[PDB]
């Protein structure tokens, strides 16, 4: 998270941490609980070659990272199968825990947004995770869960700015139509991000707009976040979670 | 260039080598002379976001890189419009040289193939550049020019290697009809060769069947460089090119 | 720490943290509490040339870094005269905080030794820190004081095997004696756990026979880790802890 | 080498490079000719562990490292028996080549001072090698011979210089007696030119007075660079060297 602030512990129940196996159980990307059993995250955290389950966690929200660490097992990891780049699109995926999470008032779900949500500039949203500060830029111990309130640009808008500057043709999409940008030069997503969620409050309830996918750098001039729609993908998710 | 060997002082006098302003004239990708004054080149080597004339330098066929520098300015850089990502394709671009090169046995341009030429599997074709011996394995000083033969296969093949071991669906391209597939687990292309060519002889003639682009890894199981099919964009090369 | 294990909350109540300010205030070495007021660490940590007194902070006893940080001021470096690298010896130093710890029964000063002690072989030595856990292996967060039960070796016999496999005359001594040695190729100090304390349990009581110097790399063959004899140092650190 | 050009082909006849073997003949540390058949260097350079003498070879003058290879093989590696560390001192070692060097104008040795010498307080001296042109900063390809002249600094004057802004006594001294120095805030040696030599021409014949040795940075402010001081070890030297 560039820029923002450390999120009270009272923010973000449905935030988790992915772990890799190595030298230590190592956080690689953010995701939400959006079923006691399911987690959403962006496909390019698992893919898009086959990873081994055993080498896998995932770790519910904590406000400080491996400080209070209770990994669970994945018994599978379901990668929508239009994969390949995030430029190219799709880039969501699903993680089903071995077993189902115990809700609290500390960790519960993530409402799903309904199928006609758009998200227009204005909208109070936040993005949250535990990734860089800055390009290039760790976030330092005790690694605080950040969070970061960015504005949402219509996406014509966005994918012309991302045009700005660039060889590519005015016509060929850059940010596409299963696409969704937020941030500015001074509030925006970065590497350790991917996989969080982006969160607007919609008539008195947070939905769950869009996952940390891509951008040209983090915080840089013209070149907002770029987050995988949800909305573009409900028909996808609801195949496997109830 | 992975596998393969050291060039001889007479073979490929069409290579050139591109170099970046810095702390010295550092090379940064490979090039061929198709005319005397044009460079043929990867698109991701110069973009897709525009830099600047200025901190470009062309060097011709020179068999041990910095050791005798005769840098050539550019005049135009043009990129590909269908541009933005080598997985997306249209990675392809065109480099006008201030001046006209005076062709020499030494140095001269390479062919450029005929529409109707599909290389197919079985075609004698090398690959030839500065890159790096292997994944993250730098070309060592004195850096000669490396060589190595590389087996084409046809594109519908590579395309369902690349989804070996991948989420990716079967009947989702990742391989396209741009680009054109060559080498094996001990000979292929990697970084610092890209841009530069792949030529077979064909009956008689060395003609440039494809530039340089991307792969996963080099010389890894089930994934063969990726090259940019130059027939398909002959067309676009002669708008600018006589 | 190499081996051994995390610390249980109770025992080492001496161990300190030094800290340096950057992106957060880092850990740099170890260090113990000699005196309400004082803490002994090791002259490389903070010399041989001058630190900003802005830029350091010392932390008592805490289970793992950066979690609950109480980090204190200081008001002097004082650094043995004679040192210039830890080859040499003299690795020794003072800080005098800006104002005594409220001692307490978890966190509270470690017993100096007699200058007639001298901390024989099979004796029963401990060293702790939060150093690497290998050569060039950091400690994993969350970060736990670690501690391991090491061997310490006679001072000739310690020469004897730094002579090994080295150029260095057998009548020129490495293991200088201001210094002292512990530790084998399973348990051994590292980088990290310098200025910290190595403390032997000499008839019921906890005696610092050391603090945490130098070596050849950490637990490797032939190579024990190399401390700061403390009884050598007593006048000059009596002359300024009351 | 910092600040300086690069050598006129003609100077310096006895400059050699030091080879170890990895992906390819690495340069580590540069020597001098001072005996058709020995080789003056650094002991740090090769000890104080014993290399093992297949992976060493020796390049005699070069214009450019690694364009004209013609590596010869070390059939004896003479470390000083007083050598550990650069700061202790006796940083001295000679290398006996299997073969006697075919001695010419191009290439010949170096002429080594009585035992009385002294090299007065800012003299005209030269330090050659292939090393960083600062701190952090790497000799660029390809790779030419630098050259740089340096003013020598009166030991007394130059230990007094490193104690400035240092811990470390007065009456403790840090330049030794068998250590000289030369060098300021913007002619220097560095690392990568170690046990290369430092010539001064006296009455028509050019003398090495020193080895490069060490130092603080390079260029470092009030911190001229250090040699090894050849008279101090000529006995040692003649030893072996007829
Ligand atoms: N702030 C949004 C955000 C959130 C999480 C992670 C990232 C990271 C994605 C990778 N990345 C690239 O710049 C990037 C990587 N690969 C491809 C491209 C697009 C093409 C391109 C390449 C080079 C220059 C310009 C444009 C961009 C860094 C930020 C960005
Ligand atoms: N062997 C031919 C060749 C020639 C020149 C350069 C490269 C380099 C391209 C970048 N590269 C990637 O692995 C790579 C980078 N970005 C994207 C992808 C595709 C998506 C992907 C990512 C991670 C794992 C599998 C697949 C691949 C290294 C080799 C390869
Ligand atoms: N396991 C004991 C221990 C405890 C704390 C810190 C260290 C570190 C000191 C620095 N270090 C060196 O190897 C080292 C650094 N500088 C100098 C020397 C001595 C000379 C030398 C150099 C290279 C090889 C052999 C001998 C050794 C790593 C371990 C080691
Ligand atoms: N310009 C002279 C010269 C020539 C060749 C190589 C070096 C290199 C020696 C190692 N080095 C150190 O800074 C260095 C390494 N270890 C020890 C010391 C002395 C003690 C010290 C350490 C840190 C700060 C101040 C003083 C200094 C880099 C330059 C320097």
């Amino acid at each position: 998270i560039v820029g923002g602030q450390e999120a009270p512990r009272s923010k973000w129940p449905w935030q988790v941490s992915l772990r890799v196996h190595g030298p230590y159980w190592m956080h690689f990307c953010g995701g939400s609980l959006i079923h006691p059993q399911w987690v959403l995250t962006a496909a390019h955290c698992v893919g898009p070659d086959v990873k081994d389950l055993a080498a896998l966690r995932v770790q519910l929200r904590e406000q400080h990272l491996y400080y209070q660490d209770q990994l669970l097992p994945v018994s599978r990891i379901i990668v929508h199968p239009q994969f390949y780049t995030a430029q190219i699109g799709a880039d969501i995926a699903l993680l089903e825990l071995e077993e189902p999470v115990k809700v609290s008032s500390h960790v519960h779900t993530v409402t799903l947004p309904p199928a006609s949500e758009t998200f227009p500039p204005g909208m109070p949203c936040w993005v949250t995770g535990w990734g860089d500060v800055d390009n290039d830029e760790r976030l330092p111990p005790p690694f605080p869960l950040k969070q970061v309130k960015v504005p949402i640009m219509e996406n014509h808008i966005c994918d012309a700015k991302y045009h700005l500057g660039a060889y590519t043709g005015d016509d060929v999409r850059i940010v596409r139509d299963d696409m969704l940008c937020a941030g500015n030069t001074r509030r925006d997503s970065c590497q350790g991000d991917s996989g969080g969620p982006l969160v607007c409050k919609v008539n008195g309830t947070w939905l769950q707009a869009g996952v940390v996918s891509w951008g040209e750098g983090c915080a840089q001039p013209n070149r907002p976040g770029i987050y995988t729609r949800v909305t573009y993908y409900l028909d996808w998710i609801h195949h496997y979670v109830p």
